[PDB]
């Protein structure tokens, strides 16, 4: 449907919208302005990014109060109400997935962009690990895993430690292992390191970069607080 | 698309959609209950209206950013996202409007029902005003006006004045007095008389009665003060 529409006034809307925190426009308007082709922009990826961080969380947050009530009464009606919001949950991942695999991630050489993007698929597949069950669970979860594993060497290899996208993949990481893959030691031995590499490397910063580093990294002590 | 599921089951959906923030969906549930033919008793009468209400309450709230921003620039962008915020608004006003015509205000009888129903038909034609301009707007503005003063007629023949319907149409449509009509002194008149009169029959009141009547009270009282 925004395939009439240019690519700079898709991205204009998309900040438009978010503005008027219409995230469902603005995803759509970001999954037209990613479907002309054209590599993204680092401002163009975050407005991707927050596009569908948007949607899916309020789906995954609907899913988790109708899978409680679900729990709880264990008619037809819960269940078929939960089962509607998780196949619309799976079918927002999808889209992501399916364009990050057509073609943002092949095209993506730099350090910035591939780890951002392979961040991003990580995080797609975890949530549709968080409803999925059984053996489908496990490829999902596999998925997730081999995603933030390649993120994590390049971003090892070519980024800083205090560099946002690698804290904030480790961050996503650390959270896939404690919730998804049943490995709390190794959620708290990631955050650990993640924080402690980055607090070594804040003396190169100016103070901008260090608001935008230390922010991430108070939310890895947020969760090493929480897990331990 | 709500045909095949049966009564029941849309309005406890309704209920779930309402715990899980799922607006939209539990006003899909809601209009297909009403389409089913039936008169709705009091509770979902209240779950036609918080569906509606939250979902025109999101699309009013882009519609004023949006409109905002538009009036500060003066490409084609701004004003095309606006029209598009705009028209779908329309069509959540109609959609309620068309429920009320076909069949809700013609079967219902009680005073109840029947004021319910009528303050929404002002509501909803007072939505569809904020986004009108020049002539159209004057009709529509006249059919909220109907609308509330028919509402309001047979609330002062029929409940008593801390009765919280009437209590809520008074409030609303003294807020169309001030915002739609340019009649602030016919707001803060019927504001002030619509308080005087239920404060004089709170005496009447059980404790749970006098809660409900007293909380739409402060609200009268917050646009006095607003107002004056
Ligand atoms: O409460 C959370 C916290 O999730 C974190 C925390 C640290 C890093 C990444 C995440 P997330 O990718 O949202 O699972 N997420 C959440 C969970 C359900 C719906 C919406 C949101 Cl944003
Ligand atoms: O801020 C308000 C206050 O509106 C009132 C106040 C008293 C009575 C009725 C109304 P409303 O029917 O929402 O115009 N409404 C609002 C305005 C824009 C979007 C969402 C909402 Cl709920
Ligand atoms: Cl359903
Ligand atoms: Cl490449
Ligand atoms: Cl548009
Ligand atoms: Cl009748
Ligand atoms: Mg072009
Ligand atoms: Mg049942
Ligand atoms: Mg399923
Ligand atoms: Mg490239
Ligand atoms: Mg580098
Ligand atoms: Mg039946
Ligand atoms: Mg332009
Ligand atoms: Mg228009
Ligand atoms: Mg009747
Ligand atoms: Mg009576």
């Amino acid at each position: 449907a925004m395939g009439s529409m240019e690519r700079a006034s898709l991205i204009q809307k998309a900040k438009l919208a978010e503005q008027a925190e219409r995230y469902e426009d603005m995803a759509a308007f970001m999954k037209g302005a990613v479907e002309k082709g054209e590599e993204l922009s680092c401002e163009e990826r975050n407005l991707l990014s927050v596009a569908y961080k948007n949607v899916v969380g309020g789906q995954r947050a609907a899913w988790r109060v109708l899978s409680s009530i679900e729990q709880k009464s264990n008619g037809p009606e819960v269940r078929e109400y939960r089962e509607k919001v998780e196949t619309e949950l799976q079918g927002v991942c999808d889209t992501v997935l399916g364009l990050l695999d057509s073609h943002l991630i092949k095209e993506a050489g730099d350090a910035e962009s591939r780890v951002f993007y392979l961040k991003m698929k990580g995080d797609y597949y975890r949530y549709l690990a968080e409803v999925a069950t059984g053996d489908d669970k496990k490829r999902i979860i596999d998925s997730a895993r081999s995603a933030y594993q390649e993120a994590m060497d390049i971003s090892k290899k070519e980024m800083p430690p205090t560099n946002p996208i690698r804290l904030g993949l480790a961050l996503n990481f650390s959270v896939f292992h404690y919730e998804i893959a049943n490995s709390p030691e190794e959620a708290i031995s990631l955050a650990k390191t993640t924080f402690d590499e980055a607090m070594a490397d804040l003396h190169t910063l100016s103070e901008d970069s260090y608001k935008d580093s230390t922010l991430i990294m108070q939310l890895l002590r947020d969760n090493l607080t929480l897990w331990t």
